[PDB]
């Protein structure tokens, strides 16, 4: 079979929506391979830029078609370039922007560490026609933490395997398997904004969510722990116009419905400290010292809730 | 007529729209039929691909264009191959990304039993031309349900049946029935996320404006009690910003409805009490023992309405 | 002239814009007109699909391209169809989905009653080289009002007319009259939703605002006043972030701006009615009396403003 | 050179964007020219619709691009047409749809007067060989205010000149005027629903903040003035929401720091009314006594500032 | 090699994405190079429009694709021209629409000083074939600030360099330095927006949650100081809502966690001062007495954070 060598360059990974499950790659696609020589013009090597190649293709000239398999929809692909040598090889050079999937897992939200997987196969061209010899990924375009909504870790993971096709073997007797690239590039998420814009102002919400304990009133404490609900109601705003909107719940999804239980759980034990009174002589000066161990006993159900 | 087998291959169905009633879904379909024996170059099936078709299509080669009922506009067709065989018969193997409609009922909106239908037809060519033979839909692409809106339920159900076109009865005399192929894969919506993020704050916040009787004070009451009023307008932002703009009421709204009218209700039922002293001396003691009867009441008629 | 006979149908009416007063229609159109006869192979007609249409264009055939007058941009057309019969009858068989523009007054918003309008003219020919014979529409697209933004009441209204250009009698000499097909499809806009989610808790929020009255307290009487004028405030963001965004005021905006009076001219009541006191030793007992009289006016108000 | 004669229809004006200083025109534009004479079929002009134009160009005929100076990208051309009389002169009718930019200060954002301005130039032909004769722009789609965002006013100003480039002067002689048509259409925003909807809320909104004052109780005051901070605060959203994100402040945003102000000031006033006591006997009588001068101090510097 | 001038108008920059780091720039290029002479049709330059220059193209006129390096997808080019002068230079004019990314370090949100990156170079020739003479970037697109998102100071600074590939020296033996054209235009943010509508307001709020200090009670002391933290969580959302969502934080984010804390620590500040005594007959009098304080105090932290 004809040996392509492809090597991908990223030049940005963007556009990363979570309820769709995509993320947006730019960048550039070189597969190189060999065939019979031809007569270029001189011993120089041809170029073919965008458009002239058809008329190659329509010439007889051999160009696959590599697509992406988890791509959704046509990838735009901008310039298109074809090198011919003299001495029979191909070098195929195509600039593309292309939507692609993933599984992309999206519990731990603020501290996501996901990866991008780019997955090339011939079109048409099974391991007997068409079998990729080496890929290299040159993902250099990686760079500081300080403004990187997601850092790169390490290098580009690179995979040449072959995928075994159920329904091509009715239409073809023992040929149906298509060599497949896998290129994975793991990335973690940058949470200092969400860290310092959406975690420490829950904290300081539900620490002044446990401070209506030190009121002397049981009327101020109902009013005062409705105003706080009233305050938690808010927040889920701001979160939830700015935070993706996967189908599940999060760390702070599981915070906020945690400030939630918080009061109406404070709701509930200044009500049954009001009226714990067999006959209204009794004042609340026991179970309203739960100022120190309520906030406590929540902590620790948040700590276990977390791990 | 000419026998067309169709295999349609789902990768994925993502982009539910629900004021527009549709969704988007991207997959392959191949097209398999047969026809006069060709000479290709040896004895190895010759390969098309995309843009080379449409000279084969110039050139008198009789490829049906297999158009999409449902869809929306034309579709983002990627990479189209076209399989040529000695022995007569053709293979058209196209991607497509489209954006399909449906009935789509959103009533009952977090426990949503919806399908997404495929709906394939020749655009030309009737049952006297073209028949299907046979579609077996490849929708191997579900997985998980811990990561997924929509959980793929069963397989999917493939029907061909025939249509019969009242308009072509006019331009045709007794040839007029469009063979039809219909994909229904039925999927149930995901509502976890709904569950503890929209309808747990809903009761926790409505037993909250329940507790407004158990203050000692009318005016206390009526503060209190506008308060939870405008903690509840503020709810209604948070989904309205956040729920699908269907254009009815699920049981997120109804609830939404079913707390201002118990916030309102309560309101009128402590004006009431407070008012309903004859010479301004009986107090507040009978009527304001709705603290157990009222919240059982309003859970009734919430069962009520929920079945 | 060429006599054509249109036959449009429409598949769906979607994706109406206020602001911009566009509604998005796909459907099929078909065109019928007779001409030279011609020599198909053997007695059947020939079809010609997409892209094979303008090889035929470019040997001579006359296909007159009829352009939407009301549509705004391009339309995108998806397959076109050319049927040539032997006998010399040519139907033009083409999908579209355009975004197509109206009056469309908004006034009266959760109840309107509007027409989306489609205005088919030829580009170039004028009613002595080309005319439409007759149009039918079949917008059988119609169907239960249980899950339909807007319920398509009766058929669609088509009508066949002549317009008259100023600008083309400086170019042509008499001949510069355009037939020109107007279909209206006339729909009620569903208010169901935006009657129970907007105009019921706008109800109960102007009656809960009433209900300040009843405090027997001067500045508990303003901060709760204040406090309710706070829910309103809020209750304009819930509207406005989900209601369209046309260019004048709706029943629901005007339904706010009468909340927001009443808040007012209450707080002013409230007012008067305590520095009504010469000296400060009368109480507010007469004029605060207006419980069961303002908001009977503010309802014979409202009643005349409505109507 | 060749004189050409331009026709400009505006089918509508919308889409204006005020972050991107653009605007959506959808129209016609008509080129008439005059050349050799050809030998049409008969004595009847010959139509030459789209595509079948760029044979003709193929062929050496002279169609020159009159692109636009301030559109943004390509327009959305649609259908285009080419009428050739036989006598010598050529028509070039084509339908557009792009978006263009201006100058467009929207300082005074409700009651913003601007115009809408198309500039139109050959990409290629100087003066020296392409000039334009006259245009009329046949502006006639404008109707009723009643449901217009922009009412346009009087007819489109319409000017020939000749733009000289200083960078052409090095490769080309003393050729380099360029013949460029400015066609102005002045438009008046809609004041109404921002009239009504913003700016009368934000009056109610001020005097019930001025209204703090007649309170008796300096805790009361305090209190009631801070629920008027955060109703203020609120506020922002619903115009910050809905009104347009252009880079500067407007008449609502002032009066927004306005209110902002007042509610401050109040406060600064009545904690020095409060603590101006020199040993805590003295009353708060006589600078509480701007009820009706803090108001109207505050009336008259708004007054300056609008004006 | 030829030697190719580059000439570049940036019409406008507009479309800054900060979570994208990405800009959209509209413009003309113009490349002219000499080469073999040609006859052309008289002593006058020939004009090849767009479309008729590929034609060219196919016959063997060489013009090579100068691909944008930092631009995202395919760029919307609109209209481009050929012009062959009969000496033997052709300038290559077309007209661009694109997305451009850069670095784009968006700390300092309201004062950033950034600039714009366009890096141009040839797609497949290298300084062995295709060699840039001199870059003149005409960004004579500049005007008032009053209107102006962004304001661009000085020039636009210009550099021709050479680029050295590591991963062509496999596939070419020691030519494979490509020259890159690299224009920086620096613009300044206009902040005026942001410092009357997003600072001011900030700074009121802050001093008006300094103001808790100077009531005398300690439950209205804790009840004032929840409805201020509701006032700030409130706070959160106008800007979340209107400014851009780059990942990490700002001056204004910075206040916002700036306003928290002061809240909560005039919490804590509170409850300890109530809390402080012995047996329950001190007042709060001293450490109450951090009204000018606190304040300084936390303004000295933020003069620190600020520099």
């Amino acid at each position: 079979p004809v040996d392509v060598s492809v090597s991908i360059f990223i030049n940005k990974i963007y556009g990363v929506n979570t309820l769709e499950q995509t993320y947006k790659v730019d960048g550039y696609i070189v597969a190189q391979w060999t065939g019979k020589p031809r007569k270029t013009p001189g011993d120089k090597p041809l170029i073919v830029e965008n458009t002239q190649i058809e008329r190659w293709i329509n010439n007889g000239l051999w160009v696959p078609a590599l697509e992406f398999i988890n791509v959704v929809g046509s990838p735009d692909t901008g310039n298109k370039r074809l090198m011919l040598f003299p001495d029979g090889r191909v070098i195929y050079n195509a600039r593309f922007l292309g939507s692609f999937s993933n599984d992309m897992d999206f519990r731990l939200f603020p501290f996501d560490r996901q990866q991008f997987v780019l997955e090339l196969e011939p079109f048409s061209y099974n391991n007997q026609q068409l079998r990729f010899s080496d890929i290299q990924v040159y993902t250099e375009n990686i760079d500081n933490e300080e403004i990187d909504e997601w850092w790169i870790r390490g290098k580009a993971s690179t995979h040449i395997s072959d995928i075994r096709y159920d329904h091509l073997s009715s239409v073809q007797p023992n040929q149906n398997e298509f060599s497949r690239i896998t290129v994975r590039i793991d990335a973690v998420r940058n949470p200092s904004y969400y860290l310092w814009s959406f975690i420490l102002p829950l904290g300081l919400i539900i620490a002044a969510s446990w401070s209506v304990f030190w009121l002397e009133s049981f009327s101020e404490r109902l009013q005062t722990s409705f105003t706080l609900m009233l305050t938690v109601v808010a927040y889920a705003f701001y979160t939830s116009n700015i935070l993706p909107r996967l189908p599940y719940t999060t760390v702070i999804d599981q915070m906020i419905i945690a400030g939630y239980g918080s009061i109406f759980a404070a709701i509930l034990l200044i009500i049954f400290a009001h009226h714990r009174q067999a006959n209204g002589v009794e004042d609340d000066l026991l179970i309203q010292r739960c100022r120190l161990a309520f906030p406590l006993g929540f902590l620790a159900i948040g700590c276990v809730l977390v791990i």
